């Protein structure tokens, strides 16, 4: 029951890679210490390759079969439709891996005659075969951290007609089904202000409440085929079309379960028997599987009144407390109930009594004031990561901006607001390129967006007190501060300084511009403003925003 099996045959790359921080002119402005920043390539590929490969067991009780069928029940409610071609073509990002069959992510999302033809063949053969393992490209991703290094991750995803042929069959069952079986505990339906909104009021819940982060130790290759059908028998409880039914089918047994790998010259690697990270499916099995074990295990260690929060992998629990040598039992239970699952823990799952203090999807809970004083909770997280990727964007343009996303999604933090926006639309400013639209990700899905709606997105994402949050608490500003002397990026004052010099000159450009320049920096100025809801921030379409998790679906879609 291994989760991998290799031939030897290395993980190679598909072009350059540069392991080093990349520096240009405006490097030191924002980092000094350069060598703290690295990227991950295929050179630790073999490292990765001996973490991702062990021998997975499963012991499940009636607890894991109880749990399963309720979440059968609510799937059964679900009516899914199959996409047409047209459609999964539209939700093809513009730079999506081209196919080995002639034809790219440019004539998909055209709809080139080449490119429907191979899909409606790879369509008819998915109908017909139900056993042919699907054929997959192992990669290593090339991801940006600060040192203290570790070694590059694996991507692992099917041909590009394949992937389109996914869409079809499982779009609107991966957007829909998650949080009909798991309501209000899948947590991609929320925004960041909504998680954070979620994870308060049911802290509050609770008498005496507890609650602890649980990290799986490499959750994708601990996911057996067990797991994985598991997964198909859920989707298939759903009113589908029969044809759904039969691709579902067959895009499990061939492609979701396991199949070769091939590396980017063309040699067998090996074979995988556990979740590929790059397949529509990811983020919501990982979700349900997570969620399913987790259930079941908040029932064999007897936690009592048990609300969780599920993204993928990221699990967040929060109960009544029965004391604190009791949870700590309880807790030790769960961990224990979680390894018969075939999920043991990364590390150790410890309980928390301050909602601030539990970190899960790599961010946690924290308060400020806004204009009138009042106590405002708001989405945060170690800035580490942001700040090393934004250096590395800083002086190489990339296929996601990090800095972008990081913007909208922590947009009421100290330090995107004072360190990221300035920064970067100082660089918008001096290449004049504050109209054009860049790609970002949330929650996975590839967004075009342009750096002028930030004030707009961000009002409609996080509400005016986003631009006047103040009086952060000493755990964040000293989380931050630590962070920039460990980087060796400048102060407050300094930042301040070149928020005022941007403020002014957005303020100059006008209109949009102006509008930037007048929110996104208030704080930069000694006499505030009034700031007012944007007439256009109701124009925008955020619709498809927080739906649903896509992490590595190869899902696109332009504001
Ligand atoms: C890493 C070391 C560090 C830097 C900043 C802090 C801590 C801060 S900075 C801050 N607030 C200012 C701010 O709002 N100033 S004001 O002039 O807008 C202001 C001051 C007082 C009030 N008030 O109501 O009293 C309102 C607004 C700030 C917010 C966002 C940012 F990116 C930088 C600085 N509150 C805090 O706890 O620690």
């Amino acid at each position: 029951h291994h989760s991998y099996t290799w031939t030897g045959a290395l993980i190679t790359p598909c072009a350059a890679e540069e392991s080093k921080l990349p520096i240009n002119a405006l490097s030191n402005s924002l980092l000094r210490h350069h060598n703290m920043v690295y990227a991950t390539t295929s050179r630790s590929a073999g490292l990765r390759q001996k973490k991702v490969t062990f021998d997975r067991l499963q012991v499940l009780d009636d607890h894991y079969r109880d749990v399963l069928k309720e979440m059968k029940a609510k799937a059964s409610t679900v009516k899914a439709k199959l996409l047409s071609v047209e459609e999964a073509c539209k939700l093809t990002p513009p730079h999506s891996a081209k196919s080995k069959f002639g034809y790219g992510a440019k004539d998909v999302r055209n709809l080139s005659s080449k490119a429907v033809n191979h899909i409606h063949s790879v369509w008819k053969d998915l109908l017909e075969d139900t056993v042919t393992p699907i054929d997959t490209t192992i990669m290593a991703k090339n991801e940006v951290f600060c040192v203290q290094r570790k070694p590059a991750r694996l991507i692992v995803f099917p041909d590009l007609g394949v992937r389109v042929c996914e869409k079809m069959a499982l779009y609107d069952v991966v957007s829909t089904l998650p949080q009909v079986v798991m309501g209000s505990s899948y947590g991609f339906q929320y925004s960041p202000g909504q998680r954070v909104e979620f994870l308060v009021n049911t802290w509050k819940s609770k008498k005496n409440p507890m609650g602890f982060s649980y990290d799986t130790r490499c959750f994708d290759s601990t996911v057996t085929e067990n797991d994985i059908r598991v997964e198909e028998s859920i989707y298939q409880c759903c009113d589908l079309a029969p044809e759904a039914r039969q691709a579902i089918k067959s895009l499990t047994e061939r492609l979701y379960i396991g199949g070769p790998l091939t590396n980017s010259k063309g040699q067998n690697c090996g074979y995988r028997r556990c979740r590929a990270s790059g397949v529509l499916t990811t983020s919501c099995g990982n979700t349900l599987t997570c969620y399913l074990k987790a259930s079941a295990a908040c029932r064999a260690a007897k936690l009592q009144d048990c609300t969780m929060l599920v993204n993928g992998d990221d699990l967040v629990v929060i109960c009544e407390s029965a004391g604190v040598q009791e949870d700590a039992a309880s807790l030790r239970a769960f961990t224990e109930a979680m390894t018969r699952y075939s999920a043991p823990p990364g590390d150790p799952p410890q309980p928390e009594y301050d909602l601030e203090l539990i970190t899960s999807c790599s961010s946690n809970v924290s308060v400020a004031h806004d204009a009138s004083g009042k106590r405002v909770y708001y989405l945060t997280r170690d800035p580490t990561t942001p700040l090393a990727r934004a250096a590395w964007e800083t002086a190489r343009h990339t296929p996601v901006n990090s800095w972008l996303g990081n913007i909208i999604m922590y947009a009421p933090t100290l330090w995107a607001r004072m360190i990221l926006m300035t920064h970067f639309f100082s660089i918008l400013l001096a290449q004049e390129q504050l109209e054009k639209a860049l790609d970002c990700q949330i929650y996975g899905a590839c967004y075009s967006i342009e750096p002028l709606d930030l004030p707009q997105i961000i009002e409609r994402l996080h509400g005016l007190s986003a631009f006047s949050l103040h009086s952060y608490s000493p755990g964040e500003i000293n989380r931050v501060a630590s962070c920039l002397r460990k980087l060796g990026v400048p102060p407050l004052r300094v930042w301040r300084h070149r928020a005022r010099s941007v403020r002014a000159r957005l303020l100059s450009q006008g209109g949009r511009a102006a509008t930037c320049g007048k929110y996104l920096f208030n704080w930069a100025v000694k006499t505030k403003l009034k700031l007012t809801p944007i007439p256009a921030a109701s124009q925008l379409d955020l619709s498809g925003w927080f739906v649903a998790g896509y992490s590595g679906g190869d899902i696109y879609h332009s504001l």
